[PDB]
């Protein structure tokens, strides 16, 4: 596995090809329940060396992925540099993976923003005047 991998490469990888390998979420906690990889598991960007090196080891072959690729490249550094051999950034992130219609899970991956429409307002007054 090599330092930077496509979003399609992992993904044909995954399902075509042998798996042997770990993806971590790095984009946060919260996103990772919003909408992740499937079979992705949580490691946020900043617990990530903490989350990493009291699991896994140095020479797991570990695909991380960010919102954009300066957090998945910048996270990936942080696990190399905690000994992390075999560390790959892919190139793209999650909105990549999605691009090229690979396999997701997550919380907002099922449920959208759809459902809404609201009217109802009636304008008519009443002043009348003038008795005996």
């Amino acid at each position: 596995m090599e330092p930077q991998s496509d979003a399609h490469v992992l993904k044909s990888r995954l399902e075509w090809g042998e798996p042997a390998f770990t993806i971590l979420d790095v984009r946060d906690r919260s996103t990772y329940n919003d909408g992740h990889i499937m079979g992705a598991m949580a490691m946020p960007i900043e617990d990530l060396v903490d989350r990493a090196s009291s699991s896994l080891e140095k020479s797991r072959d570990i695909y991380v992925y960010g919102a954009g690729d300066e957090q998945t490249s910048q996270a990936v550094n942080l696990l190399r540099s905690a000994g992390f051999e075999h560390v790959s950034e892919l190139k793209g992130g999650l909105a990549a993976w999605k691009a090229i219609g690979g396999p997701t899970e997550g919380i907002i991956e099922s449920r959208t923003p759809a459902g809404a429409d609201d009217y109802n307002v009636v304008s008519r007054l009443e002043h009348h005047h003038h008795h005996h």
